[PDB]
RNA sequence: GUCCCCUUCGUCUAGAGGCCCAGGACACCGCCCUUUCACGGCGGUAACAGGGGUUCGAAUCCCCUAGGGGACGC
């Protein structure tokens, strides 16, 4: 009877994920992945810490806690890129990428190549649903949860194989059965690789006004960090980072997280994936998520090309940087997603 | 060198003799929120240019010592 392999971070998702599969009847071990050679005896004293974990509740439920390291594909698969984008002063998510080319891959083949498994498992709060022969994404009940954002590159060839079971819940009770079940700096590290090239903050009507330390410290709408205290003029009202100009080092920004030069009409998303593998055409009435946590936003997303799209949004939104992901959905169902390119600024 | 006006938390500033062991804002620090970077919510630190005077009381009044505007310097 069906083997699973459930990754486990030592979480409390991951936790309650296993024990559920347990309770449905599967052959379910555990797998602990290592992607980063610590540095810090601070990064150390967290694995550690999350191995404890992980290992302190297979016993508790009592299944066998494997082992891998995966600590070289994250480096070239996703570390490099990470750092690559930032280059080009864009604002990567690292996590998007740990997905597809970890978690949903590289321990993918793993489990089933060595551990032998019939299904992968994990503790997002995200739903599978198999219907009319394809396997989907979806929400799972609670979407002020649900973390389907960040799987948005996975195919249904690889949502055939995961199990999510813990997205078939409310967030509440993960955490409460846990408890009935007697279980469960980003500035800085940046710079222990990327050198700090120095250049002038400027206004949105070009006047001198501070410098950088680095423009991958910054990202569209970031507040913090500037350092400003206004003058005649300002009503102020917080300075927001409106534009980053790379090739002269030049840090945009504003003021009021309502100016006209922090929002945007639509964007370019390339880098497309559509759980479906089916490729877009056409023009379609869904909705997206330029970063997570955020609202819905209704659009009208037109068939630009190739893999290139054009989304058009309904009312202008907040900070869309280039370089983030955007995810469409499609109800309860995520469809799929790309990287932003091209931001759509507000007509002048 | 002819005589008019400013000088406060990091920043821009309120105050207008006792309500000021000085307020707001932006910054900053912390916490929280969070499977990215952010946003946001909460909270916190910190200042009256120097010297005198007058007053029971001065940030608040007057007085000279320092730093920024006033159609002769022909």
């Amino acid at each position: 009877a069906k083997k699973v392999i459930v990754g486990m971070s030592g979480g409390v998702d991951s936790s309650v994920s296993a024990w559920l599969l347990q309770q449905q009847g599967y052959q379910v071990e555990g797998l602990f992945m290592k992607n980063w050679e610590e540095d810090d005896g601070e990064e150390y004293c967290t694995a550690a810490a999350d191995l404890a974990d992980a290992q302190a509740v297979c016993d508790k439920l009592g299944i066998e806690l494997h082992t891998v390291n995966f600590a070289a594909e994250y480096w070239d698969n996703v570390f490099e890129l990470f750092l690559a984008e930032y280059k080009a002063g864009r604002t990567p998510n690292p996590d998007i990428l740990c997905n597809k080319e970890i978690k949903f891959k590289a321990f993918l083949e793993f489990a089933a190549e060595d551990l032998g498994a019939d299904y992968i498992a994990t503790g997002h709060y995200v739903r599978r649903a198999d219907v009319d022969g394809k396997s989907r994404l979806l929400r799972g009940l609670d979407s002020n949860k649900d973390q389907s954002y960040f799987l948005y590159t996975l195919s249904h060839e690889q949502i055939a194989q995961s199990l999510f079971p813990v997205g078939e819940l409310e967030k509440p009770q993960v955490r409460k059965i846990a408890e009935d079940l007697g279980l469960v700096k980003f500035r800085e590290f940046l710079g222990r690789y990327l050198p700090a090239q120095p250049g002038k903050i400027i206004t949105v009507d070009g006047d001198e006004i501070g410098e950088h330390q680095g423009l991958m410290y910054h990202t569209l709408g970031q507040r913090k960090g500037l350092g400003i205290g206004g003058t005649k003029e300002g009503t102020e009202e917080p300075w927001y980072v409106v534009d980053k100009d790379v090739e002269n080092n030049i840090l945009v920004v504003a003021q009021g997280h309502e100016h006209p030069r922090l929002m945007s009409v639509g964007l370019i998303a390339q880098q497309l994936h559509w759980v479906d593998r089916e490729p877009f055409t056409g023009t379609m009435r869904c909705t997206v998520k330029t970063r997570y946590r955020q609202t819905d936003i209704p659009c009208t997303v037109k068939a630009l090309d190739d893999d290139r799209i054009e989304v058009i949004f309904d009312e202008p939104v907040a900070a869309v940087t280039p370089g983030q992901s955007a995810v469409f959905y499609n109800g309860e169902v995520c469809l799929g997603g790309g990287i932003i390119e091209q931001r759509l600024p507000l007509p002048v």
